[PDB]
């Protein structure tokens, strides 16, 4: 019947599919979900790590419980930028100077998977853009979006790394961070936010509400429901963004003939 095991290495965009709950239950179902719907004999196993960068999936490769499967995708690196990891360059994939960069990152990764299938299909995804994050269980917790460099480097940099890999490896990339659908103004409908000159309420749309603070201490969360667009938080896919996910990525498994 077609069957293959389908390996989904991500962080929580990929951990999210199975822990609608963490979603404040604004997602009903996640990409994986939906490409197996798409695609019914792609079976997934879930190896998204909530909050993890590519750095901590590499530091952590060998104790993971990854097994031997006939595709695997690769979804990470928007935690790297955050976290203001050096992206590296091409010389850090091609040889081993540690796990000091996110082109070394992967280095480590695909080589593993190679070591658990070296006849395994591999396919990366880049990282989708991002707007203003917060997170639905704790505001403190919240992050700009990737209009702005992070420790001198664009989110864009790194998708750009995940294509070299690609091209590199001849291995097929799934790019999230220049798909027309998927854009800045799209993430979320407005951020529901106090006007410094008088304290009340206002729905700001992008790119207005750059310019206006979020103080979590004296604002109610500012992305109620009606907010949700490609994301419910500013970062994690909607049901609409999880569906643009899965879509494309359909599209590349059918290429590699996994359909
Ligand atoms: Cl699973």
């Amino acid at each position: 019947a077609k069957e293959l095991t389908w390996v989904a290495i991500g962080d929580s965009i990929t951990y999210l599919n199975d822990h609608l709950d963490e979603t404040g239950n604004r997602v009903s179902k996640g990409y994986l979900t939906r490409l197996n719907e798409i695609l019914p004999n792609l079976k997934y196993i879930n190896q998204g790590h909530n909050g993890w960068t590519s750095g901590g999936i590499a530091g952590n490769i060998d104790s993971l419980g990854l097994i031997k499967a006939d595709v695997y995708s690769v979804f990470l690196g928007t935690n790297d930028w955050w976290q203001g990891r050096p992206v590296g360059k091409l010389d850090d994939y091609q040889h081993d100077n540690g796990n000091t960069t996110v082109y070394g990152s992967f280095r480590i990764i695909i080589s593993k998977i190679r070591q658990l299938n070296p006849e395994a299909k591999i396919v990366l995804i880049t990282p989708m853009q991002r707007n203003d994050f917060v997170y639905i269980a704790d505001a403190k917790n919240n992050a700009f979006g990737s209009y702005q460099k992070k420790n001198g480097q664009t989110l864009e940099e790194f998708a750009n790394a995940v294509l070299t890999i690609g091209r590199y490896e001849q291995i097929p990339v799934v790019d999230l961070y220049h798909h027309p659908l998927l854009t800045l103004r799209n993430m979320v409908k407005f951020k529901h936010l106090k006007n410094p000159k008088n304290g009340k309420y206002v729905n700001y749309k992008y790119p207005a509400f750059v310019n206006i603070p979020f103080n979590p201490e004296n604002n109610e969360y500012p992305y109620p429901p009606a907010a949700v667009n490609l994301t419910y938080d500013g970062l994690h896919p909607s049901d609409k963004g999880n569906a643009i996910i899965a879509s494309a990525l359909a599209d590349v498994f059918r290429q590699l003939g996994l359909s």
